[PDB]
């Protein structure tokens, strides 16, 4: 079982500071600027090309719902928590639900400030954890 511990970091619109993926005990998901353990996710390799992300602090599995929303769960669901590893020539890494092909991104259904023209999924940088 190949597993690694790393912090998920994705750049976004100017704000208080950097934005790091953060999982709450309530099962909510959002970014963090204080960089804490909640933003520490241990990725486990289920099958070649497919991995799972478990929050060590919350011990909750991060799964994406059909609507494409992110949320922590007390149970493992391959059909939603299974993600595919994407590598860009630029050297960035992104995740996409293999089950339905839904893109992985922070919650925000049309509302927060977003530059013109939506590129699509947000880029994530995994820091050693």
């Amino acid at each position: 079982g190949q597993v690694r511990q790393r912090y998920l970091y994705t750049s976004g619109p100017h704000g208080l500071s950097s934005c790091h993926l953060e999982i709450r005990e309530d099962g909510t998901v959002g970014c963090a600027a204080d960089q804490s353990p909640e933003s520490l996710l241990q990725l486990k390799a289920l099958k070649p090309g497919v991995i799972q992300i478990l929050g060590v602090k919350t011990s909750r599995f991060l799964c994406q719902r059909p609507d494409g929303a992110l949320y922590g769960s007390l149970h493992f669901d391959p059909e939603a928590c299974s993600f595919r590893e994407l590598l860009l020539e630029d050297g960035y890494n992104v995740y996409q639900s293999e089950a339905h092909g839904l893109p992985l991104h922070l919650p925000g259904n049309k509302s927060p400030h977003r530059d013109p023209a939506p590129r699509g999924p947000a880029r994530f940088l995994p820091l050693p954890g």
